[PDB]
């Protein structure tokens, strides 16, 4: 089964799922000098004042908290968008060091960690058909820089102690996500892929400009979770993360000058 290690990690993985080579993978490295600004793009709708969230999950890959997708409750709209997008879960991938972790870059830049708010488009009914569509999935990606703790990052780091190995869960509402934004919502926008298995082609992305800053204790905590489940050979989870794939024939579109 897949992962991130030298025989399992992301060099493997297009052996079972040959998608990996494809025409439109993520997560790509931005050039800022070759992106175009795009006037015709709208600004961002993020919509997140009704968030319902449910539970917070270690999956062997990485940590996520869970929401409530039944009801248009919080959406991404707007931006290059067409139609609604309903927030299904948000999940993070991080470094050994502070120096790497992000998936994307920005001028071959790598960040500490990046955060991923996974959306699903309502026209298609329901999570499973719409990573069948090339429109199916719009996902916001954050950048995380070390500098500042983020306040509204503390409780979800709080907690982490408590599902310290795989298919652990824990009660996690009333969580705002609204706590994780940074202060710009401008953004590139770019047709591509899931980062982990099964990478379908399904995903509008949209990457902040801003990073937002936590600080180097929140971070640590990422590193003591757990890819091995309670009762094996402990092995951090720790560059969780799948690097630069080619941009090939897709254009990355700014929102901004
Ligand atoms: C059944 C149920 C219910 C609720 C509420 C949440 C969940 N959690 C969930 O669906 N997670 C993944 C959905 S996926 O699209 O199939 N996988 C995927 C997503 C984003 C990326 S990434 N790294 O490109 O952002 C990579 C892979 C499941
Ligand atoms: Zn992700």
């Amino acid at each position: 089964h897949w992962g991130y290690g030298k025989h399992n990690g992301p060099e493997h993985w297009h052996k079972d799922f040959p998608i990996a080579k494809g025409e439109r993978q993520s997560p790509v490295d931005i050039d800022t000098h070759t992106a175009k600004y795009d006037p015709s793009l709208k600004p961002l709708s993020v919509s997140y004042d009704q968030a319902t969230s449910l539970r917070i999950l270690n999956n062997g890959h990485s940590f996520q908290v869970t929401f409530d997708d039944s009801q248009d409750k919080a959406v991404l709209k707007g931006g290059p968008l067409d139609g609604t997008y309903r927030l299904l879960q948000f999940h993070f991938h991080w470094g050994s060091l502070d120096g790497q972790g992000s998936e994307h870059t920005v001028d071959k830049k790598k960040y500490a960690a990046e955060l991923h708010l996974v959306h699903w488009n309502t026209k298609y009914g329901d999570v499973g058909k719409a990573v069948q569509q090339p429109d199916g999935l719009a996902v916001l990606g954050i950048f995380l820089k070390v500098g500042s703790a983020k306040p509204g990052l503390q409780k979800v780091v709080d907690v982490l102690d408590s599902i310290k190995t795989e298919g652990k869960s824990a009660d996690f509402t009333n969580f705002d996500p609204r706590g994780l934004l940074p202060e710009s919502l401008d953004y590139w926008t770019y047709p591509g892929s899931l980062t982990t298995p099964p990478l379908a082609e399904c995903v509008t992305w949209i990457v902040l400009k801003e990073p937002i800053s936590v600080s180097s204790e929140q971070v640590l905590k990422f590193r003591k979770l757990n890819f091995n489940g309670e009762g094996e050979p402990e092995e951090l989870m720790v560059d969780n993360w799948r690097p630069a794939q080619p941009l090939k024939n897709r254009q990355i579109k700014a929102s901004f000058k």
